[PDB]
């Protein structure tokens, strides 16, 4: 009973057969569908040998469709005559077009309302999409309703952007551009995204709150619940998702400024005006939205398996993903739920032969991550402590794949080692790379930018249930997947992302027929989760934090020096921040000297718990600027796109449009208090691997 | 090498060379005789044995009078001539009359003003003294300089009381009611407080932060500042104390509403007429205060010395008290430091011979304390990750002893059962007991108003150094020293607090001429630290905690439930807090059967983490509403008074006055979020005693 058992046990097959089993009906959070799935789950991981597995239940803000007034928008004359209107629904594939409850795309959480105005295209709504418009162009959103391309950032940033602009409204849309990869078919023919696909997806700006009604404690059976006028994240006006169809109909009459220049302009047959407004001829058209969906607070389910550890049963390794689908969920979650499946069934089969990993290993099914990381969110706020003082690591679960051309990995420095490692003893599943390690493959295909002979691998940003663990809580966290070659491919993600269109078929004839890329991440995922278990001192490398540290001081100081006059005016120093670098970097080759050189096993695991609580160290207990629940002060997710991470995000955020401020005295002391907030704390995380006495 | 061996090297004789060694000058925070101080304490640690010892300084906001414009009040008459003048400074002790660098009657932190006008006598400044004045006695104190006497309160709630009544000014004197012990004779000659004599104090509302000027992160070398005007806690009104000569002149002239009953007359002779204003000769007459105090960032150093833990080097178990005093510090707190150095000696003493405690235990110096608890908290900011995941306990060391009848201990009710089984092992130092134990005499004073045969114990409030560790990092806490009959004596305190006439001589001649009461308060609080740092298992026994959470919960209940319709009204029910009270005392208890029933060091530690992490688990890291260093649910120091604890905190606040609010459904709604937010911690504190997995 090695990791290679483990690793042995893991069978393609059983991938592809939970994947099936998990996708041939929807999975919505919240309905009786999903609740039926956490049972099934439960029953399942008991049989494979978990020694508890139970069920979380929280009640949480969730968001609907009326399902008798149905959401759409229109072109409406002069008279009020609806003279277009976008469609009601997804075509469902073939042989599901008689599969019910199939929720209609719409954007989870928006408000109700009817509003009527001129558009006005805004690129893809980022922050610079709108300076752009309002600094240079001098367009006012103010009582438009805004047209954006989905793509570049998250949806629920572009929707705050638009509404700090003025929109009455915000139309999401799918641009070929983005969405539609030349010379591949549209589904069902293909993976490309057809003209009546529709991404869905909630537009909350939750900044890690967790259920809107209930920040800071769990949504349990006797909660207090925030009235939804102070509710945590809600977007103020009404939002709605379309197709290109339906977008090049509502685009092809824009008016108005011409683009500013190509990066504005998508793949339609369109000029892709600015606006406000359409052309001469139908100037006196107008677009109305008609948005009733409604905010429920509704009952949510997470598994939560347990496999106690043989000798320090009180550190929990994690492995969680969530289970609700927006559809069938093709691909997001079910191909990374199925493989999660597949590692507890193999770690059950050791477990059945008498093997316990050393550390526990809690394993976990979340629940309406789509409508905001909800179900991870409202376990971690119960069981802050418990996870506060034994979590070791979190390995995220979501969808395995998003294309089959090489591996792509997120993490904290303090894994990169272990990852390192790991991958250079899995075999590579790649054509061309056949008896070659993952590493090998990984490394040639996706190169690291700063060292010769490395894999790229990536900051943790957010968007994932990996969010409260990592940066509210301080738990070291990564994940794992397979992805597309990102240099031939200008569209990100995967085109049917959120779409009815992702399901088992898709997987199975366009992305991984053999399941050997699910394969491969069922080895790294779980690979992961057996050496953080089970290794005698955990497999964490302190000096990777070190050289990333540098690495963005060099960046942040960059930033900074873009102003070379303020910073003389205003006496802003990085010395102290540089000072702390140096000596969180002296201290760890030291602490990593004793790791090597120390039979004792209170000198082991005082070790093991300085390993443990070093992520921890990087914890503000009174979090970032205006954004409570993201605490951890290397890394918070991006202020103008949830989906990347930013490093030292303090200082990033106090710089961040530093030139437009009206009081630069005081902008400039905020950027020097950041400076002191990172440095103190590089310097207090670094002296948590000093000697204890 | 065991607790008896420990015990019996401790010293009366040594206690007192060391008591007065420490007072012969003053050792004002931020004055050099201070720093000479530190670093004769840092030398002698060394000799005496310890591993380590270092001196930790960090720049803070102190404040001070100006030395040549001197502080005072006066009436003034029509014309502006003053016709009376407070004194300048109180006369000094025999022998001390050529004493220099005494700082002069002064409360640190006020601002500097001329304020003229007339006079209300406020009582305490009470929040129900201000109530009465208001809402019963119809007296707008708006644009008044008020009196207040000192007592019952902390002086910093006497001054935000009469602030948010509009004062323009706060003189505070000390009663002879409140200070004056009936038939005891005046300093030299006895123990009470002389005419002249006054009591020095900050007048801060810190609510833990510490340095008014970098509340979360040490005042290091590069450390952001608020300015002066985003300070916390500073007082917006000049503030000045006297003593009751002084005060009778005040008093005696003044007019308006009689007293509004007998509880508001002290023991002077003048009628404690309210005011405004003086009696019709002298309604011309004003009174105005001088106050040129000058705050100034001033360096201060605390003592940290180290003796290494043989089995668990990481876990800390730290003494601390502070060095500073307004003066001689005769008691407050050389009285304290002097035990302190002889439990380091005695401890040394071993170490000597080859011992070494199981647990790290840390020696703690404090600067500042009188300041606002300034050294404990700057250092406990610096080191918070190291206290977090490490500390065990924090046992104070202020004045020892305040009186000479018998012992007084406040703690966290984890220490309940330590000290009881200490105190039956020690000897009581008390006449008519010699041969019986300390807990014999101490319970026969000071029973248990709950059980029989037990003696009172008490929440711990605040107004010293363990306040950081306790309320704001949820480190298990305790504090002992001797106390006088808190019966027979109606005073409070010792009549010479914060006054130049503690010395000593005052102890040596009129409180412990052996030394016997201070080697008693070295024996309670050198054992209690030498079983923290010893015992096998940790001397916590959680059941004690849950018996008063149950009588907190009644407490609170019974509060709640002066309001029985707005209870049915509002739907406000305890049920859920008094459910997670049944499940912490059933899970402590099923905890302790396993604590007991378990060769094991892995399940040994597993189960001291468990009760080292008990007291942590109370700790909230969104804080009390507006007070975030306050983030202990269980204790917070009263909104009213610091030095008094409140039990469950956020919801007595939150019925406090309650029926005075405007809004009641608002004020109901924020009740029973507190009663959540109380149930909650209360139940993922049991959960943390749970099996682990
Ligand atoms: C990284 O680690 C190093 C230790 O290897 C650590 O060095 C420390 O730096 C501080 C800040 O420079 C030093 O602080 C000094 O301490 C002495 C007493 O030991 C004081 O006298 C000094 O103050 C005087 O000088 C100042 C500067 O001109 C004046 O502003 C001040 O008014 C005084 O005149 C000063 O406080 C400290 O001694 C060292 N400690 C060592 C070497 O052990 C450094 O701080 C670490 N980096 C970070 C970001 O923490
Ligand atoms: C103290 O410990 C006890 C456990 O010994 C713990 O008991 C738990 O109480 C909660 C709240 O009552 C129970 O929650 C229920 O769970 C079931 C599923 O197991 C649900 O079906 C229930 O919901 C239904 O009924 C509700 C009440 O009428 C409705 O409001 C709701 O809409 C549903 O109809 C309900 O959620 C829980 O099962 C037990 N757990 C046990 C017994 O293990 C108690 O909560 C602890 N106290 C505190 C303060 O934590
Ligand atoms: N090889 C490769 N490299 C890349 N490098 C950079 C980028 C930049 N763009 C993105 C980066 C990350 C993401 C991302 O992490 N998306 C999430 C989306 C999961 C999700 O649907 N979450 C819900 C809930 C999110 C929430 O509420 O927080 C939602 O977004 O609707 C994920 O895949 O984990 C999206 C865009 N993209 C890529 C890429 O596609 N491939
Ligand atoms: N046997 C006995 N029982 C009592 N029970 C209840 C009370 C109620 N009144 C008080 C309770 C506690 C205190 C208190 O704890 N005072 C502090 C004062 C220490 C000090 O001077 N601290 C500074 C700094 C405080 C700060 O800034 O927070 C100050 O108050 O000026 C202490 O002795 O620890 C004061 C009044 N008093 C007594 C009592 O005197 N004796
Ligand atoms: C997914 O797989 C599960 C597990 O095999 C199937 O659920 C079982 O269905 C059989 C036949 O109806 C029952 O006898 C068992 O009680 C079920 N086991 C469970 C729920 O643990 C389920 O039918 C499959 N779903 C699909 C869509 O194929
Ligand atoms: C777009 O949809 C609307 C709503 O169903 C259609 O307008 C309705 O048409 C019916 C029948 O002509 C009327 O009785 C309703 O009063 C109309 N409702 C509204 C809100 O106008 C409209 O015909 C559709 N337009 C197109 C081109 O299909
Ligand atoms: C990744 O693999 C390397 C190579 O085996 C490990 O580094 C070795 O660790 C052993 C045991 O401490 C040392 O004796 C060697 O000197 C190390 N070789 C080096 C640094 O080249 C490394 O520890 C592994 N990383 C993890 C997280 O397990
Ligand atoms: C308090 O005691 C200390 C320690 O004995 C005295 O400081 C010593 O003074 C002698 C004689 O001046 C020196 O030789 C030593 O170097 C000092 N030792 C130290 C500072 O550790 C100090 O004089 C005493 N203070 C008073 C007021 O009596
Ligand atoms: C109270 O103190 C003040 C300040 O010292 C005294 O008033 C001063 O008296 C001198 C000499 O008569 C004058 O030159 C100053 O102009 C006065 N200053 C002020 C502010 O009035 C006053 O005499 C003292 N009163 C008593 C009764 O001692
Ligand atoms: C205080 O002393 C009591 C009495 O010795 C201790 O309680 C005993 O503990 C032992 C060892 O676990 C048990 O065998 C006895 O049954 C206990 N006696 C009782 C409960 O009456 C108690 O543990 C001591 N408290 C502390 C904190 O050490
Ligand atoms: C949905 O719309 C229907 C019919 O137009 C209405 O009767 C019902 O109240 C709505 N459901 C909601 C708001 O949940
Ligand atoms: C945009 O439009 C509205 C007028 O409808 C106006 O109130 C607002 O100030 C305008 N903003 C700018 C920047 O022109
Ligand atoms: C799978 O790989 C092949 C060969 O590189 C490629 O042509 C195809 O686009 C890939 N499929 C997907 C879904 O990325
Ligand atoms: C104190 O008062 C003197 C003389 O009245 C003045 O010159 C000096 O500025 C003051 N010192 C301060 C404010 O620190
Ligand atoms: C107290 O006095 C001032 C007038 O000097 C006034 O503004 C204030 O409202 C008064 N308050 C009350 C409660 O009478
Ligand atoms: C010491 O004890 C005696 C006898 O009870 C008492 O008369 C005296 O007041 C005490 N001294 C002090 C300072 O409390
Ligand atoms: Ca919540
Ligand atoms: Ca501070
Ligand atoms: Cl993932
Ligand atoms: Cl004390
Ligand atoms: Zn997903
Ligand atoms: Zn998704
Ligand atoms: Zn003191
Ligand atoms: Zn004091």
């Amino acid at each position: 009973h090695n990791m290679k058992a483990f690793l042995d046990e893991l069978k393609a097959e059983n991938i592809k057969k939970f994947l099936y089993n998990f996708t041939q009906i929807p999975h919505l959070a919240g309905t009786e569908q999903n609740f039926q799935l956490a049972k099934q789950i439960q029953s399942q991981w008991k049989e494979f040998g978990l020694d508890s597995v139970e069920l979380a239940h929280y009640d949480v803000l969730l968001s609907y469709p009326n399902k008798t007034h149905p959401n759409y928008i229109s072109i409406i004359n002069e008279d009020g005559n609806e003279i277009f209107n976008t469609s009601l629904f997804e075509p469902p594939p073939p042989g599901y077009e008689n599969v019910s409850d199939i929720v209609p795309p719409f954007s989870a959480f928006s408000p109700q309302g009817m509003p009527e105005g001129d558009l006005v295209y805004v690129n893809y709504a980022r922050t610079e999409d709108f300076f752009k418009l309002e600094r240079d162009m001098k367009i006012n959103c103010s009582g438009k309703i805004v047209i954006a391309r989905y793509g570049k950032v998250f949806r629920g940033n572009k929707v705050k952007n638009a509404q700090l602009a003025g929109a009455k409204g915000v139309i999401l849309y799918s641009d070929p551009a983005d969405y539609f990869a030349p010379g591949v078919k549209s589904y069902p023919d293909g993976w490309n995204l057809p003209g009546g696909g529709v991404q869905r997806g909630n537009i909350l700006n939750l900044n890690g709150a967790g259920d809107p009604l209930t920040p800071g404690y769990p949504a349990n059976e006797y909660a207090y619940r925030r009235g939804i006028a102070e509710a945590v994240g809600l977007p103020s006006i009404p939002v709605h998702p379309i197709g290109y169809y339906d977008a090049q109909k509502l685009l092809e009459k824009m008016g108005g400024s011409a683009p500013p220049d190509s990066s504005w302009r998508g793949s339609l047959k369109v000029p892709y005006n600015v606006g406000p407004g359409f052309t001469g001829n139908f100037s006196t058209q107008k677009v109305k939205m008609h948005i009733h969906s409604t905010n429920e607070v509704t009952r949510i389910y997470n598994v939560i398996g347990t496999l106690r550890g043989a000798v320090e049963p009180d550190r929990y390794v994690i492995l969680g993903g969530h289970r609700d689908s927006w559809v069938f969920g093709g691909i997001d979650p079910q191909s990374g739920a199925a493989v999660v499946h597949e590692i507890v069934r193999s770690f059950g089969t050791l477990k059945k032969e008498g093997w316990r990993p050393r550390r526990t290993i809690l394993f976990a099914s979340w629940d309406a991550a789509e409508f905001g990381l909800l179900g991870s969110t409202e376990w971690a706020e119960e069981n802050s402590r418990l996870l506060q003082e034994r979590g070791v690591a979190y390995i995220n679960a979501d969808s395995s794949i998003e294309g089959n051309y090489t591996l792509r990995v997120d993490c904290t420095p303090l894994m990169y080692s272990l990852v390192h490692n790991l991958t250079k003893e899995l075999k590579s599943p790649d054509e061309g790379f056949e008896g070659k390690s993952l590493y090998e493959s990984w490394t040639k295909k996706s190169p690291s930018p700063e060292f010769s002979g490395m894999p790229r691998i990536s900051k943790l940003g957010s968007g994932n249930d990996f969010e409260v663990f990592f940066q509210r809580l301080g738990i070291a966290s990564g994940r794992a997947r397979y992805t597309k070659n990102w240099e031939t491919n200008k569209f990100s993600g995967y085109p049917l992302y959120h779409s009815v269109y992702e399901t088992y078929e898709l997987v199975e004839k366009f992305y991984d027929p053999m399941f050997k890329y699910h394969l491969t991440v069922a080895q790294v995922r779980g690979g992961m989760v057996f050496e953080l278990a089970n290794s005698i001192v955990l497999p964490f490398d302190c000096r990777d934090y070190a050289v990333v540290l540098r690495k963005y001081a060099d960046k942040i100081y960059s930033i900074s020096m873009k102003h070379p006059q303020e910073m003389k005016t205003y006496s802003v120093s990085f010395d102290s921040l540089f000072s702390a670098v140096k000596n969180f970097t002296e201290i760890a080759s030291k602490f990593s000297e004793r790791l090597q050189d120390f039979s004792n096993p209170i000198v082991l695991r005082m070790m093991n718990d300085q390993l443990m609580f070093l992520e921890r160290a990087f914890i503000d207990p009174l979090g970032l600027p205006d954004r409570p629940f993201y605490r951890h002060v290397i890394y918070a997710p991006s202020s103008h796109n949830k989906y990347a991470g930013e490093s030292f995000p303090g200082i990033y955020d106090a710089l961040f449009d530093i030139e437009s401020k009206v009081d630069p005295s005081k902008a400039w002391g905020e950027v020097k208090r950041q400076i002191y907030v990172a440095a103190f704390t590089v310097q207090a995380a670094a002296e948590t691997l000093s000697e204890v006495a």
